[PDB]
C-alpha cells in the first residue's frame, strides 16, 4: 500500500515487458525485436484487448524494444493515445554506478507515473506501461510496501502482463505478476 | 530467499488454486466444484500437461474444493504421484492462531524442507487455498508475511518459486489465468 497517496477513484495498472530482442544490436536502434519477440508482442496485444477494457493511455520507453512493442500491441488497441518517456529507458565500478543511476531512475518511475494520482482523473482508469522488467519489479514491489532486497528476487517473462489494483485510498492489490499464461510454452522468453 | 537451506538441484513449485466453489455448502462434502470451477480445473490441468515437464509430485489439500480440482488436473498429468494433506487445509472464512501455525507448518514441511535423494531437477505441484499459497509466496521470498493480504490469485491460478540450491528463490509468475478465456475468470 501507498503512504500520502489520495486519488480520485481506482487505478488498474498494466506493466507490460517488451518482448525478446536484438540484445546484441550495435547501436540502440539496432536492438529490435526478434521475430519471436514480434509474436510475443501479438499474443500481448490479443490479450489485452480480449480483456474488454477502455485503455486510457499506453505510456512506453523510448528505447527500440518498447517502441517495437508498442506498436504491435497498439495495433489491437484502436483509438488508445501513447506516449513515449525516456523515463522508463535504461542507462547505457561501473556496475555501482550503473545500480545508483538505475535505482534513482526506477524510483523517478514510481513516483511519477504511480505515485502521483492524476488531479483530473473522473473514473476509474485502465493503464498500459510497456517497459522493462527492472523498473516493473521495482513498482510492484514499492507499491506493496515489499522490503529494498525485495525485486531482484521477480523474474518476468517478455511481453509478460502485471495487473496492479490502486484503490483511491491507496491500497494496492497485486492481481497477477509476469502473466504469459496466453502464450503457447514454445513462445515463452526471459531473454 | 530462504536461511538454512541447501537442497541438491533446483526445485520448480507450481502453487494452484483450487477452482471456483460451493461457499455455501453446508458441510464440506457439500462444498464442492461449481460448474465453472470444473472448466476453469480443465483449463489449469491442459496448461499444466502442455509445459512438457514430467512433474514429481502432486500434494493436495484434503479440502473437497481441492481434491476436486486435484481430479480433473490430474487426468492431464497421468503417472504423476497424489498425496493428500491435511497441513494444506484451511479454517473458517481465538482458532485462527492455529491456523495460522498450520500455514508456517505447511511452509516448513513443504517448502523449506528439501529432499536429500532429489538429485535432479524437481517440477513440484501443490493444490490448495490462496491464504496459504499468499504465505508461502512471502514467507519463501523474504516479504513481510502481512503482505500477505496483497496478493490476489484467481480460482485455478499458477503460481510458479524457483529455488535454487542453496536457497534464492525467484518468482516466475504469481496468479496466472492467462490460459484461461476472460470470462471463465473468477476469485470466488
Ligand atoms: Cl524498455
Ligand atoms: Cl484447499
Amino acid at each position: 500500500s501507498m503512504d500520502h497517496y489520495k486519488a480520485k477513484a481506482t487505478r488498474h495498472i498494466f506493466l507490460i515487458r517488451h518482448s525478446q530482442y536484438h540484445v546484441d544490436g550495435s547501436l540502440e536502434k539496432d536492438r529490435t525485436l526478434t521475430p519471436l519477440g514480434r509474436e510475443q508482442a501479438e499474443l500481448t496485444g490479443l490479450r489485452l484487448a480480449s480483456l474488454g477494457l477502455k485503455f486510457n493511455k499506453i505510456v512506453h520507453s523510448s528505447m527500440t524494444r518498447a517502441i517495437e512493442t508498442t506498436d504491435i500491441i497498439s495495433r489491437h488497441l484502436p483509438g488508445v493515445c501513447k506516449v513515449s518517456t525516456d523515463l522508463l529507458r535504461e542507462g547505457a565500478k561501473p556496475e555501482a554506478v550503473q545500480y545508483y543511476e538505475d535505482g534513482a531512475r526506477i524510483e523517478a518511475a514510481f513516483r511519477n507515473y504511480i505515485h502521483r494520482a492524476d488531479a483530473r482523473q473522473e473514473e476509474d482508469s485502465y493503464e498500459i506501461f510497456i517497459c522493462h522488467a527492472n523498473v516493473i519489479r521495482y513498482i510492484v514491489c514499492r507499491a506493496l510496501q515489499f522490503p529494498p532486497e525485495g525485486w531482484l528476487r521477480l523474474s518476468l517473462n517478455n511481453g509478460s502482463i502485471t495487473h496492479l489494483v490502486i484503490r483511491p485510498n491507496g491500497r494496492v492489490a497485486l492481481r497477477t505478476l509476469g502473466d504469459t499464461g496466453f502464450m503457447p510454452p514454445d513462445k515463452i522468453t526471459r531473454s
